[PDB]
């Protein structure tokens, strides 16, 4: 809704994982459990429906955000709820795809978040993450506020980027995946002050 | 064309929801340099700059005559009857559009030479190109948007036997050998690649 007119190419980087890179990158056969993290319904259903026989971890930042994505899912069959945040969740299970799409720039440490995932990973588990970056925010921001975004927020974003998320640079955050372990980091998106990479451990 | 290229919507509506806002001021932007352009380029490029002369400049009469029929009432359009290569006009530009053209050109040196040379000083060119980056992804994207398997299938395996290869890198060395003092790419999807550069 409002998530839309802030983001760009925001239905497209769905469209795209959806379409071709979770085609091309895995096998529905071998992918048994699927990480996903502070995602929104749409992604949850589209990973359900795409591997039906797979079991779907679903963790939210906060019990409010697990609940409304909950309510969204309430019939889907292959999901479980982690009632806690995933800085917390220490379980042995290792996963064969993690997707983790806008959450790093909301994530009070985002080195141990990105090392816990490609520990959570199984040997050749598959990462996709996307990121709300500090690129071309003058750009960003008349595109927002053509978008119908509320002239308040972008003017924070904008002007003090800091009081509303991390400060990223797409080079420090592959320099984040790098240090986690990650073996093959590959940029298929970036879109002013959006990137989205597919990653390897 | 939407179905074969990721982002052509979303790269349109950012030159003319922002960048032009940003890099452009209405009063200083006489003349327009419109190459290779669609229908919905130019008449957005005539709404915003309604006092500018817009120059169309199109690789044949036929797709000439198409764009000509789907603009017919606006009254600020220029048209050239030849090709950009044979163009020889002492005219001064401040902005050029240049959209999913190069990968098409025979001879893309002397084309962005020429680009650089109608541009007057610190004038704007925005450009963009398909790639050969990440098409065994862009593939399977085209594909599930109804794009013909057939043609898909043509650019993935033989590219060259559709278009230019052109990797982005070589592309902003094209760029820089014509002279262009600042580049700046804005948008990269797949295979696709959009850049502000000025002169």
């Amino acid at each position: 809704e409002d998530i839309r007119k802030k983001v760009p190419a925001y239905d497209l980087m769905l469209e795209i994982i959806f379409n071709s890179i979770l085609k091309i990158e895995t096998d529905i056969s071998q992918i048994k459990n699927i990480l996903s993290i502070g995602g929104q319904s749409f992604e949850v259903k589209n990973l359900s429906k795409i591997y039906n026989n797979s079991k779907i971890t679903i963790i939210e930042p906060s019990e409010i955000m697990l609940n409304i994505v909950k309510n969204e899912c309430k019939n889907l069959k292959n999901l479980e709820y982690i009632y806690d945040k995933f800085e917390n969740y220490k379980d042995n299970k290792n996963f064969e795809l993690c997707l983790c799409l806008l959450v790093l720039q909301f994530i009070e440490e985002p080195q141990s978040f990105l090392e816990k995932i490609y520990n959570s990973l199984d040997s050749n588990g598959l990462l996709i993450i996307s990121i709300f970056s500090n690129k071309q925010l003058t750009y960003w921001k008349e595109f927002a506020l053509s978008r119908g975004a509320k002239k308040e927020q972008v003017e924070k974003t904008f002007n003090n980027q800091s009081e509303v998320m991390n400060i990223l640079s797409p080079e420090y955050v592959e320099g984040l995946l790098k240090e986690s372990g990650f073996s093959k980091i590959e940029r298929i998106c970036e879109v002013l002050s959006t990137d989205m990479w597919v990653v390897r451990k």
